[PDB]
């Protein structure tokens, strides 16, 4: 079976309880995770250990908090006490865990399921070939010995409009923001980097990225996490918002792909 789970955010107990609920069995089953494995919840260390141990039985995409953890680890960014990352950062296997984490994809595609996953979704300004090329470019910098330079360069809110003519720092920053920070778009598809509210609470003319028809969404289902204030609701057919806010006191959500059946684990917080 194929299971897809939204942002775990260190909620190790809830993740294991949910997987036991569906009798997740590596070798028979595959787990897709929308990223943001770490921060806020108490068990980022156990989450990373477990997910890495799954190997080919898990298909991960990196989220914005995963990238922030890598930035903290590399000395690029300051650790925030609220993220509860110190046990992971101080673990004897921190190097092993985080060097694995930075090699994971930003984008997962299953052609037989016609299924695409990224942390925040797929901007309507991207077709599939462009999404693939951009994911490959940023994954290459993240997997390289020089990844702290990219992590430092990734921070920024501009440019917010895609063009194949983009080059250099702006190209990487847009790619990173589209895959891991996107929520709202202007009517032309341009990213808004400030509003984090629910669609009903957002100011005009902002619309959810998935409310703007784009070539990937027209052919593929898209699963994503990230947007907790969406609460997994209000999406069109073929769009699966899996982040139901477990670390925030909401729930951890698991979708079984074969029958589109949902399983929910309440937050222990
Ligand atoms: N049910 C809810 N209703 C209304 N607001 C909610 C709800 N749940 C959480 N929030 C608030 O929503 C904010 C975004 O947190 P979040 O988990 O959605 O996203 P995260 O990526 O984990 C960090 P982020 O800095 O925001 O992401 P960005 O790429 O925009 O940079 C954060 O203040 C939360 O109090
Ligand atoms: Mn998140
Ligand atoms: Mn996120």
């Amino acid at each position: 079976a194929t299971y897809l789970i939204g942002d775990v955010h260190g909620c190790y107990d809830e993740l294991i309880a949910l997987l036991h609920k569906v009798e997740f069995t590596p070798g028979k089953d595959t787990l897709w995770l929308t990223g943001d494995l770490v921060a806020r919840g108490p068990g980022s260390l156990d989450v990373l250990r477990y997910v890495k141990s799954l190997g080919d039985s898990v298909r991960l995409v990196l989220g914005n908090h995963d990238l922030h953890l890598l930035a903290v680890f590399a000395g690029i960014s300051r650790n925030k006490p609220k993220d509860r990352l110190t046990p992971l950062l101080e673990a004897p296997d921190a190097d092993e865990l985080l060097n694995w984490l930075r090699r994971q994809p930003l984008l997962q595609i299953d052609e037989e399921k016609k299924l695409v996953m990224a942390h925040a979704g797929i901007t309507p300004q991207w077709d599939l070939q462009t999404a693939k090329e951009c994911a490959r470019d940023v994954e290459a910098v993240l997997s390289s010995d020089s990844y702290p330079f990219f992590l430092d360069a990734m921070y920024g809110d501009m440019p917010n409009n895609w063009s194949p003519e983009l080059r250099g720092l702006g190209r990487l920053r847009f790619i990173t923001n589209a895959f891991t920070r996107m929520r709202f778009c202007f009517p032309n598809g341009q990213l808004d980097m400030y509003s984090k509210e629910s669609p009903e609470e957002a100011p005009a003319p902002l619309k959810p990225w998935f409310a703007i028809p784009g070539p990937v969404a027209e052919e593929y289902s898209i699963a994503f996490g990230h947007w907790a204030s969406l609460e997994g609701k209000g999406t069109p057919e073929g769009i699966y918002a899996l982040d139901t806010g477990c670390c925030w006191g909401g729930t951890l959500t698991c979708l079984r792909w074969e029958d589109k059946q949902y399983f929910v684990q309440p937050s222990n917080r």
